[PDB]
């Protein structure tokens, strides 16, 4: 059997490869090279540009905190946006709250959307959902059209090398702050802590400028570089995002592998040398 | 440039490499294959029987969890034992404690400890504190032969195949137990939460067999295998260690890079389907 490795500029010095049970599809889409493959102890694998988008077998940790953070602070989220996001991971969660009336979803790269449709179906179910519209457009050129404004945004981007270059500096987060209702909540995808702090040192200073309370958690997850990725979490009051309001209790949250109440709060107590660089910014 | 890579039986259809700058050392000492070289971004890295032990960019995650989490639980320590641990990194993390009276480290392989006053400087350095005294021993019979009981003892081991294959059972954790002062704390290292549960399983449900509070924390770092490792913490008094009972504020202390007050506490927040899985143990 042969073995799938991440290999990047934006980690040099160091791989995570999983062995390949077998190749499912690849294609070059208008925007990325696309790559699915069966994994042997993973499940599936969704790969774009050659960096791993998300696996079966952790991809809810991902999924689950990026989502239930923002929206256990929200109090009665009505309309939400995901930026990014295509895999429909973000959504799945989003849709498990009755109270959610509409979530737009922009995405530039429809093949993702697709892909996801065919080969990750526990994923993508939430496509299926009355509430869920779909934009086939780059969020930066989105945003600055949007007539609506939203409770939560969602930044489930790829990484800043490919087409979420645009969805990475300071207009992207003036853009952001406009289309949030004035008590709206952003979360973003955010750096390792572990590889580079100055990237996260950029967006927090980015996010700074406009917003009221900026903060950072972190997650676990094996199949993304270094076993962690963190959130930026963006607030317009001054009460952040450390601590929900809400529990998620109803039988539609019982099947939750990650999240709860605690590790909510947890996921904010960051590593002393990351704590240390982000002060003075 | 070449690449050592990390493949295991213990985590299979995984892997994780490090480039490497220059090799700088490898043999077969009376135990295990001893390999350590120059990586391009991590720094120097010790591997043992094919198994990153560690590496100088973020060895000081694990050690300073592993002998903070039960120094600050503990009151007033004045013995500690070290089972293996051989590169000194807890050693280092111990002689900060003025209090503490004897260090005493259990390893069974000697050319691990002389390979880390060679090429580990940074890390092997407490061997020059004259509270250190070292017994080149199998802890599984050190621990049947000791005459001394400890306030804490920190079970810094390799994985379960190699020589720390005797330190993984109900035999060990007896012996544990009975070389612990009444009031005595244990933590060892334990598996990853991302790859083996059964083990975890299997750790916490010895230790519970002789200890009023088995915890389990989780510790972020990049290059053990699914960026992360857990620590199994054993208690005699219902009191447990998650919640420390003094604040490292001497000059000392100053240089932590991972460990405090709050993220303690944090490292026992554990993902709901960990949580899940141990209940019923
Ligand atoms: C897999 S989830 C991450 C998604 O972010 C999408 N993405 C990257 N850049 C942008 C952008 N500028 N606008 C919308 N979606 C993007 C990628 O196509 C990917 O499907
Ligand atoms: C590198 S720190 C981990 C150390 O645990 C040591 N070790 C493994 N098994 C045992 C044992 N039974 N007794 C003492 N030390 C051990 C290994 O030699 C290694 O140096």
């Amino acid at each position: 059997k042969k073995w799938f490795s991440e290999f990047s500029i934006m980690w040099p010095g160091q791989a995570f490869s999983l062995k390949i049970k077998k190749i499912l599809y690849e294609t070059k889409s208008k925007y990325q090279n696309v790559l699915v493959f069966e994994s042997t102890t993973y499940g599936k694998v969704l790969v774009l540009d050659g960096v791993i988008q998300l696996t079966e077998k952790d991809e809810f940790a991902y999924h689950e905190m990026m989502t239930h953070v923002p929206m256990t602070v929200s109090k009665e989220p009505k309309n939400v946006l995901v930026v990014g996001g295509g895999d429909g991971g973000i959504i799945r969660e989003l849709c498990k709250y009755k109270s959610v009336e509409n979530i737009d979803i922009c995405e530039i790269d429809e093949t993702v959307i697709e892909v996801s449709k065919i080969y990750f179906k526990n994923i993508s179910c939430g496509y299926e959902d009355k509430r869920v519209n779909v934009f086939i457009e780059d969020a930066s050129k989105f945003l600055e059209n949007v007539t609506n404004t939203y409770d939560v945004i969602i930044v489930d981007s790829s990484d800043p090398i490919g087409p979420a270059e645009t969805l990475f500096n300071q207009n992207f987060y003036e853009k952001i702050y406009n289309a949030l209702k004035p008590n709206g909540y952003c979360v973003a995808q955010c750096e390792s802590l572990w590889i580079h702090v100055g990237t996260i040192k950029n967006m927090i200073g980015y996010a700074k400028k406009l917003f009221k309370k900026v903060e950072y958690a972190n997650i676990s997850i094996p199949t993304y570089p270094c076993g962690c990725i963190g959130i930026l979490c963006c607030s317009k009051t001054d009460t952040g995002l450390t601590k929900p309001n809400k529990k998620l209790e109803s039988k539609e949250f019982a099947d939750l592998k990650y999240y709860n109440y605690e590790n909510h709060s947890a996921a904010f107590k960051l590593p002393a040398f990351l704590l240390k660089e982000i002060e003075n910014i």
